[PDB]
This record gives C-alpha cells, sequence and structure tokens, in this order.
C-alpha cells in the first residue's frame, strides 16, 4: 500500500511520460486532474495502467445527482483506484454516486469527498455565500460526506487529526501540501501528516520537479 | 437565424452518440458534451463534433484552486471548443484567473460561463451544504459574483432569467436547461423572451425519431 500518489500536472505528454518511466510503480500511485485529463483524456489514464501503475482520478465532480454519479460510473468503466466529488455537491449527488459503483465490486474506485479547497479562506467563502469558519465548513462537509456512505475526504495536514477523531479510523484521508523536511516549518513533512492520522499523501513538485525523482521517492518511503 | 438550441450529448457509448450526430444539421442546433461522455471519451470526442462543424458547450463545471481551474480552462482554449463552464461556488478569484488565462487567445478563446445553484438543489440541499439563504438569492449573489469576475454569463433556469437580465444586462449571456416543446415548465418560445440566450435540451430531440423536425419545429416557434 504506497502512501504517496505523485501529481501528473503537465501539458504536455511527452514530459510526462518520460517522468513516469523513471519510476516503479511499486513505489507510489499517480494523480490525473483536470489539466491532464482535459488535454489528453481516458487514453492518458490507460497509458498509466498499461504500466502498472494505480491511479487517482482528481476531477472533482460536481453536478446534479444523475450526472455526477454517470461521471464516476464511467470513472469505474476507466478502472481507476480512486475518484473524487465535491461534497458541495449535496447528499443525495453523493449517495448516488456510492450507490452506482455497488455492482462493480471490491475492485470499485474509492470515492472520496472534497470540503472545501484550500484556496478558499474566509473572504473566499462569505463571497460565495458560506459564513461559517472555514474550519467548520470542512467539518460540515467532511461528516456529510461520511453519511452519505462515502470512503473519505481529501483534506489538509492540518485537518487531519480532527477528521480522523470525529469521523473514525476507517474513514480515508487524502492530504496535498506536503513538504520533505526543509526545501518551511509551517508546511508539514510527510512524516509529520501520517503521523496525524493522513491515509495517502499527494506530493507533485518535490518530485516532478527533481533531478532524481526515484531518490525523492525513496527517501519520502523511507522516512514514514 | 444563429442557432439557440444546444443539445445534451448524454450518451454511454460513441457509437449512438454518432448515429444521431449524422442526422442533424449545425445550422440548426449547437452540442453539449458533460461529464458523462467526456469521462469516457475524452477530449478526440470533442474534436470529432468539430470535424463534423459543430459548436460545442463543454459542460465540465470545473471547479478547482485558482491555479488547477485556470489551467483546465486553459486545456479547453487549446481544444478550441465555442463554451466552457466553471462552477461560481468556487469563488471569484478562481473565476477571474480562469477568464485572464484565455487573454492570449483573443476572440478565439471560449465563452466562459459560470454555474450558480445546481437544479438539484432545493432548500434543504442547501441546508445540508451550509448555505441557509433561499435558493433565488443564492442564484443572484453567485451570478453577480461570476459577472464581476470578468464571465461571459451564466447557467440558469427559465424562471430565473429574467431577474438575471434585469440585474446583469442584456449583455450577461444566460444558458438555459429544463425546457420542453409545447404548463409549468416553459417553452423554448417562453424562456427566450424572458432572456434565455440559449437553451439546453436533450431528451426531447435525443429520443426523437424525428430530430430534425422537432428541431424545425423548435427554431420556427422562436
Ligand atoms: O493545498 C493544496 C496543495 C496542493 N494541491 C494539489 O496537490 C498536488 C500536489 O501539489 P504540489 O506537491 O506540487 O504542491 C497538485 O495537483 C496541487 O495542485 C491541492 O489541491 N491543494
Ligand atoms: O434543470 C436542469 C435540467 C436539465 N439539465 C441537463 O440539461 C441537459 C438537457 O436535459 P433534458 O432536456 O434531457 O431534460 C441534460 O444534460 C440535463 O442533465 C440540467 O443540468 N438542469
Amino acid at each position: 500500500d504506497p502512501k504517496v500518489i505523485v501529481a501528473l500536472d503537465y501539458d504536455n505528454l511527452a514530459d510526462a511520460l518520460a517522468f513516469v518511466d523513471k519510476i516503479d510503480p511499486s513505489t507510489c500511485r499517480l494523480k490525473v486532474g483536470k489539466e491532464m485529463f482535459t488535454l489528453f483524456g481516458p487514453d492518458f489514464v490507460r497509458e498509466l495502467h498499461k504500466r502498472g501503475f494505480s491511479v487517482f482520478l482528481d476531477l472533482k465532480f460536481h453536478d446534479i445527482p444523475n450526472t455526477c454519479s454517470k461521471a464516476v460510473k464511467a470513472a469505474a468503466e476507466l478502472g481507476v483506484w480512486m475518484v473524487n466529488v465535491h461534497a458541495s455537491g449535496g447528499e443525495r449527488m453523493m449517495a448516488a454516486s456510492r450507490e452506482i459503483l455497488e455492482p462493480y465490486g471490491k475492485e470499485r474506485p474509492l470515492l472520496i469527498g472534497v470540503t472545501v479547497l484550500t484556496s478558499m479562506e474566509s473572504a473566499d467563502l462569505q463571497g460565495i455565500g458560506i459564513l461559517s469558519a472555514p474550519q467548520d465548513h470542512v467539518l460540515r462537509l467532511a461528516t456529510l460526506t461520511k453519511n452519505a456512505g462515502l470512503d473519505g475526504v481529501v483534506c489538509s495536514a492540518q485537518e487531519a487529526s480532527l477528521l480522523k477523531q470525529h469521523l473514525g479510523r476507517e474513514f480515508k484521508l487524502v492530504t496535498p501540501g506536503i513538504r520533505p523536511a526543509g526545501s518551511q516549518r509551517r508546511i508539514m513533512t510527510p512524516a509529520q501528516a501520517i503521523a496525524s492520522g493522513s491515509d495517502y499523501l499527494v506530493i507533485g513538485r518535490p518530485i516532478t520537479q527533481a533531478a532524481h525523482p526515484e531518490v525523492v521517492l525513496e527517501e519520502i518511503n523511507s522516512s514514514l
């Protein structure tokens, strides 16, 4: 169970594949987001599966229940390991998505909810009609996600321990915004996040921009 | 006469979708590619539609951090789509960044539209996600945020259309789904008269034995 999910945020297929060729699929999982999926589609995800990697399809679906569920079903058809949706889409939308994956069995993708994007501070939330403190809104949405029957949520390292306390050990926490010691004490390290309760670490640049990415991943894995 | 109908392509198989597109003309409608078909068939499907002469509304409702949402919108511009949308709930900065990344494309950029409150959300659903304001008021708040962020318009219901035009202007485009050809559900003529700039219609056309006739009846009623 590799804990690191490497973020692939390239605007060029050649560079992305050149990078993946340097990595052992038993040492990490990969994340394909809106940029690469909009540019290269499901064939890129298939290219990653052909290479032996498990993928986290980070498309944060957010639409009416019928549509969101069909998008999640499409992710299951692609055979991805994990897929996410916005908790702001509501309990009904999330429940419908979890229901449509039941026939896929034990191999279905893990279905994760997005609470409050890290880019949203109080002023940003007030702009979209949310008056609650961001931390309280995160708990509200994470709880809604668990109640809808989802597998976990994406959360920051700072939010991890509190979520794990309120929602339980089995509810999975996927955490981006991690940096190896060195390279700010305010940003948690992989070890600090895992200790806090993060189940998976989403790491991009520290690995993708490294001269020797296989070495950086080995160092991260060894530190855990 | 510029076509006002955008036909929703919500198929789970490519053969069926293309069999339909082969029987309608791009001078009579535009097409909408949503999360289902894009997740299943990707940008190559949009390219097939473009090769056939159709303009496409890429309905992926991007909602992410500003850097990512903007790179997704830029990707839509690279694909050459006519229109693309994002969630207004993503915030003013996310929306503004998405509009700013399109500047280098000049007039070839796609139209950028905001999604306000999904039709599936009534008061109970909104309260569940921490929104206590009346859905109608929340729609105006989000639509206003979208205009202030520099976007071209929003997706809205036929009922919301006239009020949005009154507050945001004739130049702020309104894309309206939930329309049915001819009493609570507005007809194409009723929605256009209210301010809708485009009408998103799926099943009445995609399930028809004679889609061209249905489109002509709709178009001739405007
Ligand atoms: O608070 C954060 C931090 C990072 N990321 C995303 O997680 C991945 C890893 O980021 P990085 O390690 O390259 O900064 C990227 O896709 C980045 O956009 C977030 O979604 N939220
Ligand atoms: O209130 C609505 C009504 C319809 N649709 C969408 O608009 C398209 C046309 O719907 P229909 O004409 O097939 O009902 C479909 O993609 C449908 O999911 C909405 O998003 N909101």
